[PDB]
């Protein structure tokens, strides 16, 4: 890799994802080919998430990707893509490609939900969405077409709706921490930063490590009764009284893959968490100029077989006329956690020499212990990636109390955690003065609240503070 | 249901799928909301198939749904949907919404595959696809947008390519036979009916049972070196000599769901195969009822634990008989009644959706029996189905025999010379006397007495082929 992650971040990223066989670049601006190597990780977290939501009793469906002008409105225009022709012929009416599916599902919900006996209704779909973005295209993080999951539910009490929102968030925390080994903070968006139609947005926030900029990784809204008013979704309660449902919607995209890449990669290339990577261990024969290659190769496939059995996603790189060192590089680029060398002396000893991707430390593992050790090592490695990552993160958060402390913190590539009065009016103020001195918005009010002494003034107004809140520059 | 499968077939279907909660009708013509009850079945066969391909080494990926006019129009113009405007602004260039993904993938393959060391390449995606259809829209069977799976691969030899084609087909047979309980015949297509760019097209064909009309369930093509020429997909072989890959593609859609409905449903409503249905058994209490509801949960738990997809319909102010109907409509294979007497005996009364035979099952034997019952039922569905199907195929020998069979609502199996020129004739000649095309030459070939004349030309026959009216 030419560019360096701390010198030339933009170009680094571009390089690791292309060299690491994750994406391919494409002739439509904003759209990128997800390749097997990356796609599989999307499969990994998806199954996890999908199981998770099934346990909660959500069921999947599929609405159509095309929407009508008529239905698409309750008085963003640029971001919509419109289909106008079939071959040469116009359509008598232009149809939008969905940016979201709210305006498609809610009309149906009003029809379907008639009585308390229809609730709850918990649907979700795995679809693609299009949003012609004004902002700059970046692979995974912000693209013009993207895969996501998008869930919409409806309930007889807010209570029940809210509980679900929280469950889905915890599921997102896991998506990220347990599988991507990416640390994230649960919080609750500020009024101007939440979802407009929603009563409340809760969210998990990441911090691109070197940059010092926060980023939204997934959302989970309590929609309250608001869309229920709009699309007139009513139900007869136990009593007989017509009433409005309480609703939630939530979502998380292939952006997750992008955060995960940036969270772990280094100048040698990608570094992928073993829980979701495609090949966890790649066995590589080292053979000399002289003969005897066949035995080495043999013991490689034997060891492969033994590991497969033990559960390990193994793979032997046997490519002929292609020197081992070259291979070492190919797979390091691609982020494979363990490399397993086998040369003449490893055969005669009865071992493989095991090189770890994140730290580059080698170790001899006897074939006899491989099927316990290798699993052991990956499981170490996954927690390590999370833990190193979790700390860089923890580091990047300064707990302040006055406005004076902000621009120093900011200029150290840090984010701040400060007492706040939470008046929405202050948000655009704070954005502006910070840019004045690039801007810094509220990122989220975290659930894990450090203690708030009676007295505590808001850092920006002096008014009594309500709650700690994260502020910082963003993406 | 008002309509009847035998009498007003089109209205019936529309009825069963709406009253059965599979789809919902939608203001864009040709596009229907797949509802949970139907969607789950798509999940069922999809996992099957996905696991199947994975065992064959096929990894999934995602290409984009938008294509350049440049790329697309290399090489049914009315079928393409074009995006032209973002908000109000015309894009510099219009972009097509994919109908298939061949023009998006085969370029990348040309780039990616360079050395014998890059083969085989086996990719697949689970995506949606839009084709603006001239022909009339029908739920699942032919729609404008549809979910499908589409697989593309590239190999050093035809040998290896072909093998995979056949593997994928066998997976499709199972897709249909083992999970949907729909019978299908494997076979190879004729030239005018195969895929244009394909060397050979193999296929599983169904027969909508009443209709007398055949239908394509899934395709699996040997592309050969065709597209490799077109897109210059080349590789330096073991010996150092630049060469063209051999390729395959294959695909199967939410149409499968539609055949499945047509193949089992009756005038009471939907009748769904227990291996894929959402709820296999719905317990229903009958009250004149605290104990009753209690036993219903107790039995629900027991069955859940036995592997069975249970659900208890407990809805207050909603009389049992009503419920019986709701669930019959929705296709649930087993209805488990529990009224006062069933509680006092320690049993549930178990009613089959397909036949309506009732049976008493004691709770003590339930966790053995119910699985046993469903597993029976699934086979019974395939077996009636397969029987109707076998019955619809008359093995003829001359043109004389054809119009009778066709008018009998049947399909025919006749020896053929396989000359492509005859296909168009046969279509006309029959459409005259609506038409009849060659559906597929089946893999399982009845024997060919030396001397056998072609039923249409008197030329020597190559092989038995299926012919009949279609969809
Ligand atoms: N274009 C995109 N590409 C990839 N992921 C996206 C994209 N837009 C949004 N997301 C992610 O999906 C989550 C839910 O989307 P949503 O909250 O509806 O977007 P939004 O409100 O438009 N935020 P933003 O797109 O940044 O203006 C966001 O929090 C992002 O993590
Ligand atoms: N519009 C559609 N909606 C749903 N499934 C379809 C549709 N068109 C085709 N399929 C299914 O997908 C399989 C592969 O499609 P394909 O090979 O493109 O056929 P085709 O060229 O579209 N033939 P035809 O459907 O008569 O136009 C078909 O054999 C059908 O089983
Ligand atoms: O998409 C949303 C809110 C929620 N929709 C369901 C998935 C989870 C998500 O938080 C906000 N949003 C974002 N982008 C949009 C782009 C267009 Br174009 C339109 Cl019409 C509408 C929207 C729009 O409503
Ligand atoms: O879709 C095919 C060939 C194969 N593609 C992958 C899935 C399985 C399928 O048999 C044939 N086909 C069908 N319909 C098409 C419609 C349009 Br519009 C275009 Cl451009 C091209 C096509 C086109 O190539
Ligand atoms: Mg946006
Ligand atoms: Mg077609």
């Amino acid at each position: 890799v030419t560019a360096k992650k701390s010198t030339n971040f933009a170009d680094w990223y571009t390089q690791v994802i292309v060299r690491g066989e994750l994406v391919e670049y494409y002739d439509i601006s904003g759209c990128y080919i997800i390749r097997p190597w990356a796609y599989r990780i999307w499969e990994a977290v998806q199954k996890f998430f999908d199981d998770g939501i099934k346990r909660l009793g959500v069921e999947n469906c599929y609405f159509p990707m095309f929407v009508s002008q008529a239905k698409l409105e309750k008085e963003f225009k640029p971001e919509v893509a419109w289909v106008t022709h079939y071959g040469d012929s116009e359509l008598p009416e232009k149809v939008a490609i969905r940016p979201t599916s709210e305006t498609i599902m809610y009309p149906a919900y009003a029809k379907w939900i008639r009585s308390h006996r229809d609730l709850p209704l918990k649907l979700n779909q795995w679809n693609n969405v299009v949003r012609w973005e004004f902002k700059q295209p970046t692979p995974f993080l912000r693209t013009r077409e993207f895969l996501w999951q998008e869930g919409h539910t409806a309930h007889a009490t807010e209570e029940e709706a809210y509980t679900l929102v929280l469950e889905i968030l915890e599921l997102y925390r896991q998506w990220y921490e347990d599988y991507l080994a990416v640390p994230v903070i649960k919080g609750e968006k500020s009024e101007n930063e939440k979802f407009a139609g929603g009563k409340k947005t809760t969210t998990i926030e990441g911090i691109i490590p070197d940059t010092g900029r926060g980023i939204q990784a997934a959302t989970s809204h309590l929609l309250g009764q608001n869309f229920s008013r709009m699309f007139s979704i009513e139900f007869e309660d136990e009593k007989g009284a017509k009433q409005l449902v309480h609703q939630t919607s939530w979502g998380c995209t292939t952006r997750s893959l992008g955060v995960m890449i940036m969270t772990h990669g280094d100048d040698k290339g990608l570094v992928l968490p073993p829980r979701v990577v495609a090949v966890q261990a790649v066995i590589i024969p080292i053979i000399f100029k002289e003969t005897g290659g066949m035995e080495i190769v043999a013991k490689c496939r034997e060891l492969e077989r033994l590991l497969n059995a033990a559960g390990v996603r193994v793979k032997v790189d046997d490519r002929t006329n292609y020197t081992p060192g070259w291979k070492f590089n190919d797979w390091e680029l691609k982020g494979v956690p363990l490399r397993l060398e086998i040369g003449p002396r490893d055969v005669e000893s009865c071992q493989t020499r095991v090189v770890r991707r994140d730290t580059s430390e080698a170790r001899n593992v006897p074939w006899a212990e491989a099927a316990s050790t290798i699993p052991a090592m990956l499981e170490t490695m996954q927690k390590d990636l999370f833990n190193k990552a979790k700390a860089k993160f923890e580091a990047s958060i300064e707990q302040i109390t006055t406005f004076d402390e902000v621009m120093p913190a900011l200029n150290r590539r840090h984010v701040v955690l400060a007492p706040w009065c939470e008046d929405p009016e202050t948000e655009t103020q704070i954005k502006r003065e910070t840019q004045r001195l690039g801007a810094m918005k509220p990122l989220c009010i975290p659930f894990d609240q450090p203690p708030m002494p009676e007295g505590t003034r808001c850092f920006f107004t002096g008014r009594p503070a309500k709650r700690w809140c994260l502020f910082g520059r963003s993406y």
